[PDB]
């Protein structure tokens, strides 16, 4: 079993040009999304799940990709981007939250995730901190006070499934849970925000090298209040954290 | 309907007929070329990485979804198939070997996995096993067994990253992965016959209850013996597997 | 010196004769019983809770050699065996069902095993499956169904001590049981079918390459009644899974 | 269902006959030369691994039941007896030093023993001090004295299989372990004097309340010298520590 | 003093006054050398380990407490602290570089420490990431402004003992592990600027709703280079130090 | 302080005469106590808590140092010591021992402890025993039991918390404990009997050293039977376990 160099996202090193920055949303249907709110954005490629799309934000390049769920989708994306020539990758999710106080609609800035992964622990190891960097959760935390938006900055705990222990969720089971059933009043008393499941790997990743790594949400839903939230208010969640991203990042370019 | 906080596939238990049993690729592209033998294939609701489609087997309503990339999405999947009705499930893909006695175009079925990944253990214990299912392998082996196809029964090992370590793949050296600095000359040594993503997490989460659960692989590449893999050898490689995985799946209906 | 730094359990050279398949029981007394049902059945050695007789099947040798209790005995007999020259093993011995629908005078055939042991590890990491040979398994199944035997197949709990988890069987108490508490209605309800305390080392210890064994099990008792035993014919179901354990071997042979 | 599953091969009470104490060997044959140095022996039953004499000891009984092979079996008897009764359990076994000062003829005393095995994780935490107690000890040490040998106080490395070194031993290997080899200058740099198989699991089977468990073994050979044989100086330590244990087993009851 | 319920040394909830923030340097020297760059110091108990000052920043309640040595003294530190009204926590430290790029009178503030230490594991599981607060550690960097001096912000290597790996120092012939013998240059491949022992549990804490803590602390030595130090600037280090914690603690009143 | 050069908190072989043994206290109040007890009681030194009296006792100049609170105070105030030629080692303290059959006032006798600490692994593994040396051991007890003092032995928990488990401890509180939940219980069950913050550190460093450990202590706490203190307890209870170690390192010498 030899190869060839590599294969995989459809980059070319001389597309992105020297972007050097990289906004990696989840989903692929986000990325267009994200490269209208700037100038000049162009389609890249659309090689399965990660699909790439590019814009200027200043006179100043910079590269909104995609990623896709878990550990593996993110650490593959990541990889072959920080090889063409990435060195700050900002991310912008909408999750659910676990903090009462924590209303839909807010965004949360999350200086590090509770690493509840296993794609982590190939680039450095389960005692190592999944920690943002500080001009990226800087940028973004005052880049949403020009937003306007009750911005909330803490810990976010990344799985490697669809968030375990109690919540609720409607869980399906008749065999529980396993060695994770009481962790989520758990979580929840260590101030712990949200949960999520791929920063584990990105932060971890850039921290352990280069890094400069960030996440951005917006709380589209929290464990607790009932229609929360209406449709309506759903989506325009999902656009203040889109502002505050692309707003962070012209902060850092 | 659903909205907030789970929903996922686009699928109800309508859109099943019955089903029981799903046929779960890699690609979704791969999807339908197996959805072809068989009869009346109806697309169902695809979505971000999980496809579905429904088929004619027998005069048996059976099913085709794509799980994505590793366990995070594999769980995904397998969690929401389960809930809508499904019991057993058939995985294929096409992988390759690490024995210099399995070569390019050898059926390898999986018998157990070796865990070496991150969402199997949301689901057990490391020390619980993650094994297929009596009725599935066999069906499988007696399938293969009909078409004359070197088949191979074994373990095979999931790596819960880009096949990494150091058998030249990609992810990066440097740090390498700390507690298993010894790895292809010690699972070679062991029996295993292919490394693999998401076998583990699929094997593992089943025999909990939808206990059916087998896996049959193409071998397109194999290191050990490196130059066989003349031609398109994927071609017959690829073709074969999905002729035995459906034909398994009439015999298990 | 070495005294000869071996001086163990057995015979030495030629006496198997060509033998390469073994049914291992655990009790010696059940050796004679077994081989007895072969032809021209000699006796060939003793040790304690080691007696190895020598019978044949359709003009082949097939030895039958006891292992005695837990897993420290296991592996030596086993390594004595294979150095000789044996290649398949088959072992039964009699189980306490942990489900309900089991029920007495039935035969168990374990798929794999829930490594609860110490000595297996020395064989293998917690990651590698204990998992049982396809052939050898299968035989034990086409070998029970052709006898009038209700067979059910799956995964059994490998316990280096006499059971712990939370079930009935008495005990001193002291500490009582410590962090396997709940370890009864986990395995119970993730469908494990039984325990026993040699599996995991020999399946383990097999599993690699050279594997070929299987276990084959007539349940005496049942963990969840108020109802029987049955009294004579509990020693009855041995006479059953005998004739099946000797099936098998004719088939591997 | 009065399932009796009582009583695991063994006796009943009167058998003890109001035994307290119970000197522990590993084999049927070492039962019989112990009970022979106390007053009026009786064989009060057989069973598999287990073999059962009743003496006296200044009209006191004592229990002398054998163990078997590594802390599996051993587990069953500490367990049986206390059950039938016994509060204090004497173990006495032969061993090879691994410390070059620690010549053969040489009994050794275990104040606390090196887990490296899996029954034990049966009974308390990895972190649980498997020690051997207070009393026992110093009667243990006490006897060694007046007995005239060079008693070793310390402690002792308890694997319930190989012992992971690449020796002048004796290696079966074809495939073994995951992370070890730190059996070789390793634990002799830590000072530790024997290689157990029972130990680590006695001692922390009744250091759990209950307790009094000494050990104590006779070193036959010494693995850093090839200066032996000598016929009966063997069975002359065999005679050394028997003494030393039924002497020290007198104090004690 | 003991008393009733407790008293762990330290003194009482009006000591304090208006309690809030506490700059908690190593040595109790240090305490003086701190509020002395502050009005109205008073000294309040040197009550063992932990020497308690109190003087007023911009006209309010301010103090200094020295915290130990390691992860337990640091946690008896925070816990009797945070009983008497403490929220924030500022940590003031001299180091040592093992990053090339440092030379001394450099900066090191804090971002999340490697938790290879015993203390934290007792406030959240491994997976906890143990990083500072955003507000102390903006505060930290912009008060190391104000001054002009070079700072870095990053990941701290916490653990138990004098700097682990392998340095020219003297590994007293008395054991020293293995499994952490060979990291330091490992964390240098990962980036992390320094070592300590008091971050990990101080950040681990407080993170858990123990509120805020930022750590700053100057380079007096690299190990990567020798020609350095001018070992007379030195006692301007810890100056531009204890000046820069003064100004981020006036900012956070 | 320390040195540019290894060079620590401590002094100088040149002014400790007979090195060998150390009498290793908390405080550095309770140095000088013990010290006022001895012959020609001369104080020697003094830093963070590490102060040095070089008493005589006999002949002999029997050094008492002080550790400090956790193993790495002690860690160092010990291993420096060692370099200096103390071989032998005796902790004294005070402590709150956990069993309802244990009253404030009598002196206990660590045989080993529960490895609940993080600095001991880096002088062995998780499994190597934190075992007292027998020899001091035995002078403690022989001691204790001398002048009546109601000696217990036993293990005990050593935590690099400050008595973990939990129960009406009060403290800042939110989030309970992590997975000591209960773990209080589960040691009493388990027969521990006191709590203790460097016993472990201690025992595991010298026994896989040079040797020699011994553990005392005093009860002026029982966190079970309310009714505080047996009279009044507290400064009685410093003379009755201060006694205890003159009187017993009075046989070591």
């Amino acid at each position: 079993m030899s190869k060839s160099d590599v294969f995989h996202l459809g980059l070319t090193k001389n597309d992105l040009q020297g972007a050097t920055l990289a906004i990696v949303p989840g989903d692929p249907d986000r990325v267009e999304k994200i490269a209208a709110l700037m100038d000049k954005p162009v389609k890249l490629a659309s090689h399965r799940e990660f699909t790439t799309w590019r814009a200027e934000l200043d006179g100043k390049p910079v590269i909104v990709c995609s990623t896709g769920i878990g550990g593996p989708s993110t650490s593959i994306a990541v990889e072959e981007l920080a090889q063409l020539g990435i060195r700050t990758f900002l991310r912008i999710g909408t999750t659910g939250a676990i903090q009462p106080h924590i209303n839909v609609g807010d965004v949360l800035v999350t200086t590090a995730s509770v690493r509840l992964d296993g794609a982590s622990l190939h680039f450095a190891p389960l005692e190592f901190p999944a920690v943002a960097d500080f001009e990226c959760t800087t940028a973004l935390v005052e880049a949403a006070k020009s937003i306007g938006a009750t911005t909330h900055v803490g810990v976010t705990a990344s799985s490697d499934t669809f968030y375990p222990g109690q919540e609720r969720y409607d869980t399906y089971s008749g065999r529980v849970v396993r060695h994770f059933k009481g962790s989520m009043e758990e979580w929840q008393a260590m101030g712990v925000m949200n949960y999520e499941m791929e920063s584990a790997t990105l932060l971890t990743m850039c921290a352990s090298q280069g890094l400069r790594a960030g996440m951005v949400a917006g709380v589209i839903v929290n464990r607790t209040q009932q229609e929360i939230p209406n449709a309506e208010t759903m989506k325009q969640t999902e656009s203040h954290a889109v502002k505050i991203v692309v707003e962070a990042a012209r902060r850092l370019l």
